[PDB]
């Protein structure tokens, strides 16, 4: 891993090298064979409550700390450490067969002996691959060679950049020209690249023929490249690959694979840190007691063996067990089925989510944009009134044969139809061959083809309308009728669209009558101007604005024939003319665009994926905030966001201006505080300026809009972004996405969500969690979520206040014999309360629910009390401790006190008292009870009296069984028992929760 170089990559020629390359795979495991087991035995025990009962069973080599057998703390510690490897190594089997399924995929290779299939994972620096339509780039390639006549070919990037828009990508000039592929291994030829870096839209490089008669030398730039992950929209292209494997630009986009810890169980880390603290205070206390008779310090380190007990190891057995018991509920659910959970110990994660991180392009949308409205001014039409658009053109054109509305509609339909940069392609299906199909204009043989999406929607309207685009070139458009009859049109003039002038425009030549027309189609702030005064075009472009559609003005203008040539003559001098041919082009071209006639509005809809309003309600009413961070353009980011509910129909959106250096990003923020419940739109560039400079004030007023938006935004933006929200908020953060553009921030967040793309894998490959929809996200937060958070928290306190419990009962045992180090338990009962008779009733625990699903889903104010903390706090914590060190003293001294003999059969008192007593915790703690639980009990009780008889060691069977010894017990458990009683009735009334009430 030093320092990038260029390399010059010579075609067919992988050996041809001076450096190794890596292999062309995609990974996403945390650990291979040598670093596994150091791995996750270092990332176990780096924490302080692992180590804490490493050196607790560590501390039974040495006699002098010995409390009893050495199995008793290495037996449970044997069954931690196999759990914990076990599971790590399932999760990296895992991980490994689902890399090996996009590793694995075939393609094509051009050998000299003739084409050749490879997998993905072989495929080498040098190699000429070809790629299928609709097939995935396997490697980094430079675009040699296509099949389709027009020597070109377009990608789709979402899956590298989350942009809807697709790219025109041209070959090498020379390798186009070629007779047949089979001659680019004929020829002797090589591409300079530049070093890997993580710059997806931008690349330098030279092609060189060295075979040639004079010297072939072409400039490379983004236009001749397939990266890879982009999929090809149409043809089998030839490349030649530069990068592979952990070079490739989408993975240079990405960071390693970490191991993530909850935020629950740091907390739990830290309650062990005041644990450990509390009872080395306990222990000088103690030895203090005896007068720091003998050897003082061995003492003090027998003591802390004694009052530590099971207080690392249980908590560590019922929460692993609780986790996959989260895991395997989370990916049985039928509600949101083909949810895979990959990192099985952060479910917790999902219940205290504050900041929701979301990508737009796959995630919110379908990515099939749709025509949804065309406005005529009197008349809209909807998805219900096309009937009456296709009824208009079809009396068209048949009273053609044998002003109106029909009027109307008609010149809205062919301007539609005619003003754009859509071309029909035709592929032959087998009955009918390509060249057949083109010349018989074979309707289930084409294919709209676009740079813009939009412009594909808006033909493939027109054709369910009436009006077919059935053939283009760059001089001429044929249209079909509703008669079959074919009109035919001279491209005259081409004014293609720019994000700049945000507008297109097209002269053509109605063969059949020798009119010539100049269409222009735009957006409304700069054809409002541009059309003739009206009423309506304003009021009606912000109604179709403010429900998420993309806004389109058509105008039209019937140009003389004398005036075509005049404007003709003018702009073919601007154009030939060099100084500044840009800006005398621009004037002649706008000295056309003045008084055009409006024709219509076109409103097309990026279709949301399904729920997507219902689920954004929910998070937003569970008090989560959410951000879009996308790498699509602004237009698209804003419509979408207002399509989505993302921001309110009437909330206000502040749209961050361009700005390029310290000062006038200063200035925008100002201007952006000035304004009071407003979104923020900002796009990458101007975010980079304000992240470099004033990244606290740019954070402070971004935390307190109602909603962000990010557009332009790059993988590595994505993740600084997350970064920012974790280090200046101190809360938890979800990212959610589809593509490679969002695995930086899926990493970087405290709970990556990772949506199955329908062209890509990787996010799912590497989140945390993989749903198959976004709507899922709504249930895994609301129920899932929230569930593992409340029965960790549940959990975690029970075995705490258990632990400590016994630790009171061996204070007051070793006070009675004269402060010694004598265990109050040991052998199997350390052994059983540390795994198995802890594991019981707080399975029980993981079983329980505070409310319905349901329910919850229904009212998310009830996420908003867990996003405060309140389910583990230091708060209940402290309440624990005290209940547990009162129900010890109350079982110590109601032993002392109620039977005659004080302490020799005081194991067996309380071990009884302790069963009843968490028979009594468990009927009072849960509160909605389920059938396992009744069967969890039983079978804790069944080992309970199978521990009793075979104990012969401690346990006299036959001193228990005394109506005597029962009644003095349970006098004893219910005295102790009374906090219990108190929480169950507060619980129950005079002060009710929130959750319980709400339903009715
Ligand atoms: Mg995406």
């Amino acid at each position: 891993g030093g320092e990038a170089r260029p390399r010059t990559v010579w075609l067919g020629h992988p050996e041809k090298r001076d450096q190794r390359y890596p292999r062309n795979v995609i990974n996403n495991q945390k650990y291979n064979f040598f670093t596994f087991l150091p791995g996750v035995l270092f990332n176990q025990f780096k924490y302080f409550f692992n180590l804490y009962f490493l050196l607790l069973a560590c501390s039974q080599f040495v006699p002098e700390m010995r409390l009893g057998a050495l199995y008793t703390y290495w037996v449970p510690l044997g069954f931690v450490l196999a759990v914990t490897v076990i599971r790590e190594a399932v999760e990296e089997i895992r991980c490994y067969v689902r890399d090996k399924e996009v590793n694995s995929q075939v393609y094509s290779r051009l050998t000299a002996r003739g084409t050749v299939k490879v997998k993905s994972s072989n495929i080498q620096v040098g190699d000429l691959i070809i790629v299928e339509k609709n097939q995935r780039v396997p490697a980094d390639m430079i675009f040699l060679r296509t099949s389709e006549k027009n020597g070109s070919c377009f990608l789709r990037t979402d899956q590298l950049d989350g942009e809807t828009d697709w790219k025109l990508r041209l070959p090498v000039a020379c390798t186009q020209r070629l007779p047949t592929a089979a001659d680019l291994l004929q020829i002797r030829s090589y591409v300079y690249a530049e070093e890997p870096n993580i710059d997806i839209h931008n690349f330098v490089g030279t092609f060189t023929r060295e075979d040639s008669d004079p010297p072939i030398s072409e400039s490379l730039s983004i236009e001749n490249t397939l990266w890879a992950g982009t999929v090809v929209a149409s043809g089998t292209v030839v490349g030649v690959v530069l990068y592979t494997g952990r070079e490739l630009r989408s993975v240079m986009n990405t960071s390693n694979p970490r191991s993530k810890i909850g935020l629950f169980d740091l907390e739990v880390n830290c309650l062990t840190k005041i644990l450990f603290g509390a009872l080395v205070v306990v222990s000088l206390v103690m030895v203090a007691l005896q007068h720091f008779a003998g050897r003082w310090y061995l003492q003090i380190i027998r003591f802390l063996l004694l009052f530590s007990n099971i207080i690392p190891i249980s908590l560590r057995v019922n929460l692993d067990m609780g986790k996959i018991v989260y895991s395997w509920v989370i990916r049985r659910d039928s509600k949101i089925p083909g949810t895979v959970v990959r990192s099985s110990t952060i479910p917790e994660q999902l219940g205290r989510i504050s900041y929701l991180l979301t990508d737009k392009t796959g995630t919110l949308t379908q990515n099939e944009m749709i025509f949804k409205r065309l406005h005529l001014g009197t008349v809209a039409y909807g998805l219900d009134s096309m009937d009456e658009v296709q009824s208009h053109i079809f009396s068209i054109y048949t009273q053609q044969s044998q002003r109106t509305m029909s009027s109307r509609v008609h010149e809205a339909v062919k301007a539609i139809a005619l003003c754009h940069n859509v071309t029909p392609v035709y592929e032959s299906n087998g009955v009918t061959d390509q060249a057949e199909a083109e010349k018989q204009y074979e309707d289930s043989c084409r294919v709209y083809q676009a740079s813009s999406p939009d412009e594909v929607a808006l033909v493939q309207w027109t054709e369910s309308v009436g009006l077919t685009l059935v053939g283009r070139d760059q001089s001429s458009m044929q249209l079909r009728t509703p008669g079959d009859q074919i009109l035919n049109f001279t491209i005259l003039q081409i004014f293609p669209f720019t994000y700049e002038s945000k507008r297109m425009g097209i002269i053509v030549r109605d063969e059949s009558t020798g009119e010539i027309t100049f269409y222009m189609k735009g957006a409304d702030v700069v054809m409002a101007g541009i059309v003739q005064y009206n009423d309506w075009l304003e009021e009606e472009c912000g109604n179709m604005a403010r429900e998420g559609l993309r806004v389109l003005v058509v105008a039209k203008k019937s140009l003389a024939e004398e005036q075509y040539q005049d404007f003709e003559a003018r702009y073919v001098q601007a154009k030939l003319s060099v100084h500044d041919r840009s800006l005398k082009v621009a004037t002649v071209i706008e000295s056309l665009e003045m008084e055009m006639e409006l024709l219509c509005l076109t409103g097309v809809e990026d279709q949301l994926q399904a729920d997507v309003r219902p689920t954004l309600e929910t998070l937003r009413n569970a008090g989560i905030k959410v951000w879009m961070l996308t790498g699509d353009k602004l237009e698209t980011a804003t419509c979408t966001a207002k399509n989505a509910h993302l921001v309110t129909r009437n909330q206000d959106i502040h749209v961050f201006r361009l700005v390029t250096n310290r000062g006038e990003a200063h200035l925008e923020l100002n201007a952006f505080r000035r304004k009071h419940d407003c979104a923020l739109v900002i796009s990458g560039d101007s975010l980079e300026v304000c992240l470099k400079y004033y990244e606290y004030e740019f954070m402070e007023l971004a935390c307190q809009c109602p909603a962000v938006v990010c557009c332009r935004c790059a993988p590595t933006q994505k993740a600084q972004i997350v970064r920012l929200l974790q280090e200046r908020t101190g809360k938890l953060t979800c990212a959610v996405g589809d593509g490679g553009n969002d695995v930086s921030m899926i990493q970087e967040s405290d709970c990556g969500v990772g949506v199955e793309g329908k062209e890509g894998k990787q996010a799912s490959l590497a989140a945390d969690f993989s749903i198959t929809q976004f709507k899922h996200l709504g249930r895994l937060l609301m129920v899932h979520g929230r569930n593992s958070y409340k029965r960790s928290a549940a959990l975690s306190q029970f075995v705490i206040h258990r632990s400590l419990c016994i630790s009171t009962m061996q204070a007051v045992f070793s006070s009675v014999f004269y402060f010694a180090s004598v265990p109050l338990y040991q052998g199997f009962l350390i052994i059983g309360y540390s795994t198995i008779y802890t594991m019981f009733p707080v399975f029980s625990l993981v079983l329980d629910k505070d409310v319905k699903s349901e329910v919850a889903m229904l009212y998310p104010e009830l996420y908003k009390d867990l996003l405060k903390g309140r389910p583990l706090s230091y708060k209940t914590f402290l309440i624990w401790v005290l209940i547990s060190i009162y129900q010890g003293s109350t079982i110590m001294y109601g032993a002392l006190l109620l039977f005659e003999s004080e302490f020799v059969h005081i194991v067996a008192i309380s071990f009884t008292s302790l069963i009843l007593t968490e028979l009594l915790m468990v009927a009072l703690t849960i509160q909605t009870w389920h059938w396992l639980m009744t069967v969890a009990e039983l079978l804790s009780l069944a080992c309970y009296i199978a521990s009793l008889v075979f104990l012969h060691e401690f346990i006299d069977v036959y001193f228990i069984a005394t109506l005597s010894f029962l009644w003095k017990v349970s006098v004893i458990t219910l005295v102790s028992c009374l906090p219990l009683y108190v929480l169950k009735y507060l619980r129950r009334r005079f002060s009710p929760p929130s959750y319980s009430k709400l339903t009715s």
